[PDB]
């Protein structure tokens, strides 16, 4: 079984943790946190957005039994001080967000790690990798920092994706409504709608590098708690109708995309996708073109559960390339 | 002074109340609502969207006294019982939405009014009109049922309007996001990001007939209690720079479209448009160009506020059309 | 197994049908609801409150397929033109609230029905049960019509049965803070603190009789989605420490209540009890104990969840005294 | 006209700053705050709370020009390093929080203010002050550091003060239902009721001495953007009905405590209560009396707004003794 150890424990490493321990594939030797164990018990078992862990969790002596195995916690501030040689450690989930990333992580091999997952876009990694994109690009005996890309960019990259294949894009412009997660940011107060900038589009260079200069977009953060929305206009370069562009989506769904990108006929809201395990799910019933070319079409995310379900699957491919190069 | 009636007391009924109880040039004689002279000076003293009003509100008997003048109240649900010739009523706001908007107009005909004012675009009014668009087509010897379209289209023909004046306009698809004001509007709980229909770009047939087929859109319901923003991609027909389609937007705010529409290059939230009289504010900051012809334009609307100060230009305009022809 | 109709599919009659139909002791055999199959089919399989169900449901010709089991649909308004003769129901569930529900009930008996259970206290049923105070009370030669009281009851009639037996009340106010589900009503807008009446302290009569005129309270409806609280400020007739009155809580909940009452001593939030089974979770962290005598107790519970699996728990209870009197 | 000087400019400093700001009687010389003038002309001019600013805003080299009055702008850490000594500043307003209060008022007095009023209580302040409770207390020649005490306390204290006096009160419960401004807290996600505690009832005893270990509390903080509410339980020392608690009220609200305690028989909601500048409104539609001393009172409050029009009440009283002792 691949040896995996977290770092931070905000969300998306709670997450990323609920699920890795769920997955007998996998051995999540330790947790380094900035808490002690008996509040990150508290913090697996309760969660305001997905709801209670399904399995027991128990606070010991400087680790966790959860799901009757156990888990230890250690402290440290410095990564390198971490004990990942010792403990075998095959893959660091780097989840402290975007500072600093790349130092983090290297700090992670200095401790002994093989391995590390970033969880941002962009921080000079050896790949960036959005599973269903370009999963195959990942090299086992090149590699040593990986990023899994962002939320957004998790959503956004195969819908374009199935888009440029299918009918090639021209350009588009997007807006993300955004969940929550500059004076606008900071005189927010939970109650509005705020514009603010997103790097998504920029960050699709690295996994479709031939579509940059081609998207670009803004976010709407409004306050709902979580699952938000990419509502991309995009040009293509040959004529559809709504329902070919539909039916694509439908199709990479049920095949290429599997697991990854899923399509819905069914009239939902935003709160029906809380804790969808996939990346990016077609609203069949909103997909709208202009003049046979101009399309709009909307697509769901849970930018949490989502991004985890997808850190989880990038850990089992690379551990998979690791033991079988 | 022209002589104004109301008739239904929802949120837009007391807005228009409360503006042109302000408005010295304005008489409003009476209001026809469902309920007493007691509820109705509480619902006219008190509102959770835009605070408490300015002026002194009392309850009289079958009356109001609002700012020191009495207002006449009346319980009719059939228009044509009014007593709107006995009054010499000049105009009445039909404030009591879409639903038969025309026969209700008719009645308030039948009971002695001169002219009527539909808050709804496409019911066979004798003409459609947004201030700052076509209020030059009022013609006061021919047209006797009169529509000030809908909050969404105010804020959407005059940004529209600057645009395909300046530069022209090949197509464009927009999304509406709104405030609150079907199985997903069913399933809502006032919790969930909902896309719905909207009727916006086809009503701006009605005041810019040469622009149908080149603009559709959707609407984005969003738990935010007031204030609603356009955020429109528009394909333009020259080669354009966000700085000058900006430009454009300021030019138009401090001359043509002076009250109408305003330009900021503040960086704001939702919540400070709330209660501002203007039918749509241009984002500056958020303005974008793709291609030097594909354009994202983001307008700001109080779905409430600036309608309601139209609906107030609009009698201002009539009545000064009626007693010089 | 025990043949049972659900009447109504509001929310209470949508939660009570998902627990039903996970209860292998309880055949659900018909609904009648307003709605066609494939509505009542997607409102099964998706809450905004609860989350998507977890077993397959199904849409066929006027009726479901849930679980693998077939529910036939009926669509009357009329309840004593239903076939519940020809189908041999044994208890039909009445959900569709207050509003003449012993009218419908008896509608059900003249269609058949053996025996009715109302989700509203006080309508004249023969008797009023909330489970772990009073179930003994049911008699199924007497007890026609039952009654599960309300939600806000089925928290507060265990919890303030508990003080009484260990400590004896004197009187006592309580304040209910309530999730969504009088002027001050129809202007909320979703955003406000709103006092309004409720009637659980006078339905605790019904359950709790020696103990009527001695607790009256009122409601705080907050906006929040789903989860209440009881905040109930008592003198009691004994001296006690908070450490007592929780502990005399947390012996109830592992004896006699279990299952009903539940005692919590983590540090948790309104929305780690969503979806929470019991009918009141003492918040052990908030007792309070003013003067020996004087004692502030605060009860948690989803006022949904909570309520309905009271309400299959009832059925479960009435079907095993019919078969066995 | 006595000459003042802000030091912090979050919320409360901002608020008093604009109240100030429209006193002719007061000289707003200076302002300390961590951002340029053109970022606070921004923080002054709107404001997602209490709406956008009346007066002209504007901001020149390091200072604003407000409502025509120039301003003029620091930004020093160390407090006494301010050029209070050559500036004549009469007070200071200490409005950066708790945090270190009387420190950062001893660096005020060392730069050559005056005096300095906190916005805190149990600060070891020479005194505590609510207005309409206690000012008498206030001597020019003694008191040289200042509490205003804190939102809360400034609601509590004038409802118990009337309560006390006119019935005694023999002991009493709290809850305060608080906007938003510990695990729970940590754990919020702006969506869920959170119990808290608080210090209000603590804070009486530094303005109401001989009625400490007859109150205590706890906290409910609700999601709602501004206005709070205290349900107060209180035992009296003497038969009452709720009639007679409400006049109490009434009479104080028109006399003893006019500008101070309001008092409300209209059914209104939380956000009615948004920029209104009373300390507390009694809810008078909502008082209840059991067994003729156990009695609910309900007090609305601005938790901003009422308690910077109270540091600016304040403020006054302490010039007119510092010029009048």
């Amino acid at each position: 079984k691949v040896k995996v150890a977290i770092n931070g424990f905000g969300r998306i490493g709670r997450m990323v943790f609920r699920k890795a321990m769920l997955d007998d594939q996998i051995q999540v030797v330790a947790i380094n946190a900035s808490y002690s164990a008996e509040t990150l018990a508290h913090l697996i078992k309760y969660d305001t957005i997905h709801g209670r862990y399904d399995k027991e969790v128990v606070a010991g002596e400087d680790s966790l039994i959860v799901n009757g195995k156990k888990v230890l916690l250690l402290n440290s501030r410095d990564p390198k001080q971490l004990p990942w040689r010792e403990y075998d450690i095959d893959i660091v989930v780097e989840a402290t967000g975007k500072f600093n990333a790349k130092d983090k992580a290297m700090g992670h091999i200095e401790a002994g790690a093989k391995k590390v997952i970033l969880t941002a876009p962009g921080k000079n990694e050896d790949v960036t990798i959005v599973m269903g994109v370009n999963e195959d690009q990942f090299d086992a005996e090149r590699h040593v920092i990986i990023s899994n890309a962002s939320c957004t960019t998790n959503c956004l990259a195969p819908v374009v994706k199935v888009l440029d294949e299918e009918f090639g894009i021209e350009s588009g412009l997007m807006t993300t409504v955004h969940a929550y997660t500059d004076l606008r940011r900071a005189r927010a107060c939970g109650e509005s709608i705020i514009p603010t900038t997103t790097g998504a589009a920029k960050a699709l260079s690295l996994v479709l590098p031939h579509l940059k200069g081609k998207l670009h977009g803004l976010a709407l953060r409004v306050p709902v708690p979580n699952v938000s929305l990419v509502d991309l206009v995009v040009d293509l370069k040959t004529d559809v109708t709504a329902e070919e562009v539909n039916e694509a989506f439908k199709r990479a769904a049920k095949t290429s995309m599997y697991g990854v990108l899923d399509y819905s006929d069914e009239p939902l809201v935003s709160t029906d996708y809380n804790t969808n395990p996939h990346s990016a799910v077609i609203d069949g019933l909103t997909t709208m073109v202009m003049e046979d070319r101009k399309v709009k079409v909307l697509a769901w995310y849970d930018n949490e559960w989502g991004y985890s379900c997808r850190v989880v699957d990038l850990i089992r491919h690379v551990a998979a390339r690791m033991k079988h190069p």
